[PDB]
């Protein structure tokens, strides 16, 4: 799915009359929503697809509840779509944040002060996020992940049963099975976690060079908090272990040799994230990827 200009501007003026665009612009394109850009004040977001529809709803239903309970500023929901054939949520409309992704470059270019601020002040931000109350939440919301692994296996079976040899997916099942032998991926507290937490979606001002917000709320969902300290870890396209280092400390973890543990096993595990969106998304330069991968 793809959208026009014009189409846009009929899809907002029809459930909004009195509300007019001026100035309108591409801000960016995901793998769920393309962002466009309205009178400079307002991001608006459009699903590519079905499950990005679902993604988008869930972002406005959660945005919505934590609206105001959060150290730095997250966006403001304004304009709502309405669930349409497959689409749950046709569109919607959050307030935009001044800033610029808090790139690993910026980020090591800040003097060191600067850098130790940035690393207290995300810290902070985890650790109310994390805080907040889970009980008001839908069940849905709960992301299982056991049960995310079986669904895994499964889905993968029957897309490599004609890819793969006998003692080649024999690997695969002993990979399966040694991660869901393993208590230590599974016994956490749930609670309300971010759950992309990237540079890509830290905003920061050049003036103060401070962070001025965080705004990715589409995969937020109740599961193991020490996923929000994982997807900055990795090294070339994200802050160091050595940076994320120091936000643990702020946050006071307990366990960061466990943190580590889930690292390794979520890196090795993306082989097979790649195969798996790489079908259904379908990028095939992804599912070439995975399967080379994985032949190890
Ligand atoms: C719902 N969509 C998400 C989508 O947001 C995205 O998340 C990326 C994630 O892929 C990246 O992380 C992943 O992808 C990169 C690759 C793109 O270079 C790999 O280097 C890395 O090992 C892997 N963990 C991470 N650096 C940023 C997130 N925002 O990819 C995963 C996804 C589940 O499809």
């Amino acid at each position: 799915r793809t959208y026009t200009f014009d189409q846009v501007e009929k899809a907002i003026e029809q459930l909004y009359p009195d509300f007019t665009i001026n100035t309108i612009q591409i801000s960016g394109k995901g793998n769920d929503c393309i962002a466009y850009e309205i009178n400079r004040d307002f991001i608006f977001k459009f699903p590519k697809h079905s499950r990005g529809s679902t993604n988008l709803f869930n972002e406005v239903n959660i945005l919505k509840r934590i609206h105001n309970k959060l150290p730095l500023p997250i966006p403001e929901v304004v304009f709502t779509g309405m669930p349409s054939e497959t689409y749950q949520m046709s569109f919607a409309g959050f307030t935009k944040i001044k800033g610029v992704p808090l790139t690993p470059l910026l980020l090591n270019n800040l003097p060191k002060q600067s850098q130790n601020q940035a690393a207290k002040d995300l810290a902070r931000f985890l650790s109310e996020l994390h805080s907040i109350n889970i009980s008001g939440f839908k069940s849905n919301l709960v992301l299982d992940f056991r049960e995310k692994i079986n669904e895994d296996n499964k889905k993968i079976k029957k897309l490599l049963s004609r890819e793969l040899k006998g003692p080649q997916m024999k690997k695969v099942d002993d990979f399966y099975r040694d991660i869901l032998e393993n208590e230590i991926y599974f016994k956490y507290y749930p609670c309300l976690i971010h759950n992309d937490f990237s540079s890509d979606h830290i905003l920061f001002d050049t003036e103060k060079n401070t962070i001025c917000g965080i705004i990715d709320f589409g995969d937020a969902a109740i599961s193991d908090p020490d996923n929000d300290f994982i997807s900055l870890m990795e090294d070339d396209e994200e802050y160091g272990m050595e940076f994320v280092s120091k936000i643990l400390n702020h946050y006071k973890h307990k366990d960061i040799p466990t943190v580590l543990e889930k690292y390794r096993m979520k890196e090795k595990y993306w082989s097979f994230e790649k195969i798996i969106y790489g079908k259904e998304y379908g990028y095939m330069d992804w599912y070439e990827e995975g399967l080379n991968e994985i032949r190890s």
